């Protein structure tokens, strides 16, 4: 991978691996999400930011401040097949004192056509107290020189799927997958659960008949709380309708919410 | 990746990814195992085999026969760091009518030194009845032209740790991780649990203090029964021992039917 000619975005090519594909011989949404996360790491390394998923500066490290994902939105038109090369382009943009946004464009290396796109909202948080805070001007100026100055949105449409309010699922849920625990392969280098695992856990409550006859087109996921290594999760789904679903991840014991989201599927 | 000059082995280079590393900022043993599996797929594709992990010929497809892993053995000297390029070389060899063997050599692309090695035993099985069978001569002659004729072993040693008999763990186990279920990310393109998942499940019963102070040097794993998508697994570990050795057992949570048995060796960091 490498920064583009203007140094305001990053591109990387990936060959789809054998263990990265689902039952339709194409990459899973979790493989796509892992690749967006990997290209985001390489963009942060290529410009001197901390490489560990938190994209910190020496100022943030001193203050014990990290960037955390608050929302992930992904739309896939064509899943790359096993052996195919996918080219992902990523860039960041400041959203004032609210936080940062990271966008992605997925393309077929052979045809050059857009096969998918993603957007994510990141917030500043103290790693110890887990207390969110507004972005300070000392921090803003450190990353602004690596962002395009004019708006560059992967999802430009005025009021679109990526910025909608997600409601809380009402009990009883139509579908559920209970007793979900993370293993060591689900943890990152800092022993925290990888944000791609939450996507897999959300999709675990989608019935197999939907997976066998439909393809996932859109997924929006809000991150409210983190799941610890020794926590147990319950995944809940209800049909709100193409097939649309409302999702909810909550701790198995007290029922504390960790995630909420929506998925949209198309008939194959 | 590509077949070597003689067409009797395959090489491929991989860059270690950010989500592929553990707490030490180096590749996990499951990432290594996934890469050996990927280079094995590409070797099978480069010479005309099925590619779905079963390495089948038109003869094997007609008879509903597949190749399945019976044993996996891995020894790692240095785990590649995040960003490092690892070069893996793989080849196959016939073991008479017992089955096939697939071997691997892991090297650092910059230094050219051997950082790891693996060996695996594969058996012929009917897809439907799940009944093992000896390798027929019609099948042998279809893959023998893609194998070295003289023996080429990743583990040559006269007395080596890849061919030892593994005993069955006695209850009560010293350690255990109970209620392990596979999710959709644990399944392959044919909806079966990926062989690498069993390795992760075995390591789940190893206490965190061992993982934090030791590095995994050797892992031997026997595959006895497959875990279905809706099965639940219990992982059991007991210390058999500067080095730490463990005896492992994977069994179904209900009836206690054995699915895997193995051994791990760890050295102090
Ligand atoms: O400060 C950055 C960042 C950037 F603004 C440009 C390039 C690389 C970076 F890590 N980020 C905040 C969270 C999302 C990424
Ligand atoms: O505490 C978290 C969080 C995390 F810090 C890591 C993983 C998942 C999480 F929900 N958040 C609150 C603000 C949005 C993210
Ligand atoms: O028949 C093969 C094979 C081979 F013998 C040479 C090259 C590629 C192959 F898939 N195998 C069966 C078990 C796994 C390897
Ligand atoms: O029943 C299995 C098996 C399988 F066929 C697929 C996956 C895991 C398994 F333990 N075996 C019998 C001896 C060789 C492996």
């Amino acid at each position: 991978g490498s920064l583009t000619e203007d140094g305001l975005s990053y591109k990387e090519k990936f060959v789809v691996r054998s263990y990265e594909v689902g039952s339709n011989k194409t990459a899973t949404v979790e493989t796509i999400a892992n690749l967006l996360q990997e290209v985001g790491c390489n963009h942060a390394q290529s410009v001197g930011f901390s490489t560990d998923g938190f994209a910190t500066t020496t100022t943030m490290r001193k203050l014990h401040l990290i960037w955390v994902t608050a929302r992930m939105h992904i739309e896939i038109y064509k899943y790359p097949a096993w052996g195919d090369v996918v080219e992902i382009e990523t860039w960041c943009q400041s959203e004032g004192r609210i936080g940062t946004r990271r966008d992605w464009i997925l393309k077929d290396s052979v045809t050059g056509e857009v096969t998918g796109r993603a957007t994510s909202k990141w917030v500043m948080m103290n790693q110890d107290t887990r207390r969110l805070q507004k972005v300070s001007d000392d921090v803003r100026d450190e990353y602004l020189v690596f962002c395009p100055q004019e708006p560059r949105l992967a999802f430009p449409e005025e009021n679109n799927r990526s910025l909608k309010k997600i409601p809380k699922l009402e009990d009883p849920a139509q579908y559920s997958m209970i007793g979900l625990k993370p293993r060591r392969a689900d943890l990152d280098m800092n022993q925290h659960v990888n944000n791609v695992t939450y996507i897999g856990w959300v999709l675990e409550s989608i019935p197999q008949e939907i997976v066998d006859t439909h393809e996932l087109q859109v997924i929006t996921l809000d991150y409210r709380r983190e799941c610890q290594q020794d926590d147990v999760v319950d995944s809940l789904t209800t049909t709100t309708s193409d097939s649309q679903f409302l999702h909810l991840l909550r701790l198995s014991g007290d029922g504390q919410e960790i995630n909420r989201g929506t998925t949209l599927w198309r008939k194959k």
